[PDB]
């Protein structure tokens, strides 16, 4: 389980695993 979520203007969310 390894997620990749970013926050802030022009930021997208991602998830891996």
């Amino acid at each position: 389980k390894s997620i990749r979520i970013q926050r802030g203007p022009g930021r997208a969310f991602v998830t891996i695993g």
